[PDB]
């Protein structure tokens, strides 16, 4: 009947299900009147009284697995009322990401390398979320379409979190991507990209991928776990998950940029965003929409671009399946003499120097990106590849860098 949404130990307000099926949110006065308040969301600033817009459905609908099947594992998992986000929200909003937690401060389980596998292995029988029926104070919700999960990890033990106590990382199972991203975020890291840290994990004859959150925080002391107010693109702009893609409706560089403009850290966030656009396109990144960029949302509303994530690669998914080199699009396409140019095969840097021009970015930056990559791209890749197990899958290896180079050479030629 009702949610009533905190932020670590604050009560921020609640959210309820009306008569008519709309959800709607209304902020707590002590909220309000708060030392450092502010808003959910960018599209739901402070305000007294209910909040009625499209923009409290879908930021919270933002804030479920994107997967529709999830959605059912979920609905027949804990008999949510309907597939409706204030339904199942009630079942796993206790966890999500962000620093939103809806109820209608540490403890937690401690997980044997034999319960811990499980955990992991859950979706094989329809579990969401590797929420497993043993267990039923584990409510948890992430966004994504790839199978995952998320734990607590208290020193080198991993646990199963309790209440509403946050989690620390995010799991991802095998649906070759755990791989993939594994060696995406080692490259983005040895070139200086803001990204978070993540490490293989091992349960008997699984192979996950344990992601740290950038979105909790421990004290000093290491005492108390805090979690992170933030938000995704589509969820600052008001927009449903089902536009994410700028084909679909959703922002692409442009509008993030203007956006980026607010900024706290405007200058240095809308250098490192115009940066990431030249990475993905090295490494063909295809899926860099709008749910895959973030923000923090500080205190007085303010507002700061999270660390890059989510990141795979096409190449090494090129062939097996036709997916030839020809049909890789990034996600948000360039400035082209005519229209855009969405091609990673026939993008060169003319197409960033253009695309910056337009959008009032300082042609020395994007220079300097290209320049810096031109250089620093053949020892990353090395010493990337120096730091991987020996027992990583080679073919990942040898299709990245193989095209990267490729694509590279572009730039080593003008720089
Ligand atoms: N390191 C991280 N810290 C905090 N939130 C993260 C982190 N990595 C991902 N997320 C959040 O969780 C969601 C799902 O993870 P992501 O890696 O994008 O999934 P898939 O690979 O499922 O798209 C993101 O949309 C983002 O909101
Ligand atoms: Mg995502």
């Amino acid at each position: 009947p009702k949610l009533v949404t905190w932020m670590n130990n604050q009560r921020v307000g609640e959210l309820t299900k009306l008569a008519n099926g709309a959800h709607t949110f209304k902020y707590a006065p002590e909220w309000l009147a708060s030392r450092y308040a502010r808003p959910l969301s960018l599209s739901l600033p402070l305000q007294r009284g209910n909040i009625t817009s499209d923009a409290v459905f879908n930021f919270f609908d933002n804030l479920l697995p994107d997967s529709p099947i999830v959605r059912d594992r979920i609905v027949k998992r804990y008999h949510a009322k309907s597939r409706q986000p204030f339904d199942l929200l009630s079942e796993i909003g206790r966890d999500s990401v962000g620093a939103v937690t809806l109820i209608p401060i540490m403890a937690w389980e401690k997980l044997t390398e034999a319960r811990l596998e499980e955990v992991l292995t859950a979706y094989k029988a329809d579990i969401p979320l590797g929420m497993i029926r043993e267990e039923n104070d584990f409510r948890i919700s992430v966004a994504g379409a790839q199978e995952k999960t998320a734990l607590l990890r208290i020193g080198n033990d991993w646990c199963i979190p309790k209440g509403i106590t946050p989690t620390t990382h995010i799991i991802k199972l095998p649906i070759q991507s755990v791989d993939n991203e594994y060696y995406c975020l080692l490259l983005a890291k040895e070139l200086g990209l803001n990204v978070p840290d993540a490490e293989i994990i091992k349960a008997g004859n699984v192979r996950a991928l344990a992601v740290e959150r950038f979105d909790r925080r421990w004290n000093a002391r290491r005492t108390v776990l805090l979690r992170l107010p933030q938000e995704d693109m589509c969820q600052t702009f008001g927009l449903p998950s089902s536009v994410k893609y700028e084909s679909d409706g959703g922002p692409g560089i442009a509008r993030i940029m203007a956006f980026l403009m607010g900024s706290s850290e405007a200058l240095k966030d809308r250098y490192d965003f115009m940066k990431f656009q030249v990475f993905q396109w090295l490494i063909g990144a295809t899926q860099g929409h709008a749910k895959n960029f973030s923000v923090f949302i500080q205190a007085g509303g303010s507002y700061r671009l999270t660390p890059f994530y989510d990141i795979i690669s096409a190449f090494p998914v090129l062939g097996g399946t036709g997916i030839h080199i020809s049909d890789l699009k990034l996600a948000m396409g360039l400035n082209a003499s005519k229209g855009k140019k969405t091609a990673i095969d026939k993008i060169y840097p003319r197409h960033f120097l253009a695309t910056a021009k337009v959008l009032r970015f300082p042609e020395v930056q994007m220079h300097e990106i290209l320049s810096d990559f031109a250089r620093m791209i053949p020892a990353a890749l090395d010493n990337v590849k120096t730091s991987l197990p020996t027992d990583f899958p080679e073919n990942v290896v040898t299709a990245v860098e193989s095209n990267v180079l490729r694509l590279h050479g572009r730039l080593s030629r003008e720089y």
